[PDB]
């Protein structure tokens, strides 16, 4: 549960990262496999990149980096009504890519550590709480979807 003023603070970071969808998405893909590489044993078409030079150099890693980041948007935008939204990205994540939530912590801690690092001292720490009490509540209500279906 958030405030509107804490939505505001997460929809005005968001629009650093609706700058640069895709250098974003990058980045933050490349701190959860680099930070946490047995994630990157759950992408079947990115388990061959053996070095960050490598998955730098990736179009395909860009590519899914902006289809993650996209659906995280549409989701944030709804202030926490997105009951509709959020359930098929839960289910596809317990079901058939098999996604613990605790490598959606990671991804969450990823996001804050990106936008420290392309935004030093442009992220203050009121839009910091805000974010990051924006993605426990993402991560929470997968969590619920997760226990309905009895996934580990
Ligand atoms: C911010 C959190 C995340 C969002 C919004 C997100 C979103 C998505 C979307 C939109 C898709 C494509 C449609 C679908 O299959 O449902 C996708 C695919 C996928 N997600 Fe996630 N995801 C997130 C976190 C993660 C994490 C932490 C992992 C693994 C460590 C992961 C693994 C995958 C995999 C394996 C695919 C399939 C890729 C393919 O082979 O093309 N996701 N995700």
């Amino acid at each position: 549960g958030l405030s509107d003023g804490e939505w505001q603070q997460v929809l005005n970071v968001w629009g650093k990262v609706e700058a640069d969808i895709a250098g974003h998405g990058q980045e933050v893909l490349i701190r959860l496999f680099t930070g946490h590489p047995e994630t990157l044993e759950k992408f079947d078409k990115f388990k061959h990149l053996k070095t960050e030079a490598e998955m730098k150099a990736s179009e395909d890693l860009k590519k899914h980096g902006t289809v993650v980041l996209t659906a995280l948007g549409g989701i944030l935008k709804k202030k926490g009504h997105h009951e509709a939204e959020l359930k098929p990205l839960a289910q596809s994540h317990a079901t058939k890519h098999k996604i613990p939530i605790k490598y959606l912590e990671f991804i969450s801690d990823a996001i804050i550590h990106v936008l420290h690092s392309k935004h030093p001292g442009d992220f203050g720490a009121d839009a910091q709480g805000a974010m990051t009490k924006a993605l426990e509540l993402f991560r929470n209500d997968i969590a619920a979807k997760y226990k309905e279906l009895g996934f580990q």
